[PDB]
């Protein structure tokens, strides 16, 4: 399914090229610009564990999740991944623990040393 397709065909968007964040675009955005570090970004997401089980979604609060890009307000994989997205884009990200919650996890929802899958939609971005 989708996570195995990211494993097998995803683009490595990390600077080190350690496969820490792999990406597949699912829906093109509009406009060619991506957010700059420091921009406010507005996302919907669905997050699944390696066995396919949901661990979280913005839709659980029925509102977009809002954060400042590149400030470490989110896991590393999001600061990297969202920066690559255009407004309106939907992508799939597979995120190794080093770029997510590491050996600590976020228990019980996220186990130790968990590779995470996200489907993320970049709804909007705005400058600071």
């Amino acid at each position: 399914g989708a996570p195995a397709t990211v494993t097998e065909q995803g683009e490595d968007i990390t600077s080190k090229k350690d496969r820490g964040v792999l990406k597949i675009v699912k829906r093109v955005g509009n406009g060619e610009e991506t957010p700059m570090i420091g921009d406010k970004v507005y996302v919907h997401y669905k997050g699944k564990l390696s066995n396919g089980k949901k661990f979280d979604s913005s839709h659980d609060r029925n509102e977009p999740f809002v954060f400042s890009l590149g400030k470490g307000q989110v896991i590393k994989a999001w600061d990297i991944g969202v920066a690559t997205m255009k407004k309106g884009e939907i992508c799939h990200l597979l995120c190794k623990p080093e770029y997510a919650y590491g050996s600590a996890g976020s228990l019980p929802k996220i186990p130790s040393n968990a590779t995470l899958f996200f489907e993320i939609e970049l709804l909007d971005f705005k400058g600071e």
